[PDB]
């Protein structure tokens, strides 16, 4: 992506949110992330695992 | 730190290693922080989240 250093957070909630995730387990991920979505749709996978089929 | 794009993933491995956790911790926190170390700690303090004092 065009920058890896920081930026916004709150968007970066807003992003997760929309892949069909609760704002504190979303929160928690952005924490872990150091704010990065990239890594943070990581920790959500592990923490939730969502199913598709 | 001084660069952040992927790079090595053995050095990053052998780092967190070096903190005290084991090589299939370190392995899957990497593999969730896109492999970089720098979010590997916050992930592998959430799997263990070792004592201090």
């Amino acid at each position: 992506g065009s920058s890896g250093s920081s930026g916004n957070v709150d968007a970066k909630i807003a992003k997760l949110m929309g892949e069909g995730y609760a704002f504190e387990e979303v929160k928690r991920a952005l924490e872990i992330a150091q704010n990065n979505v990239e890594v943070a749709r990581s920790i959500l996978r592990e923490f939730s695992g969502p199913s598709s089929g």
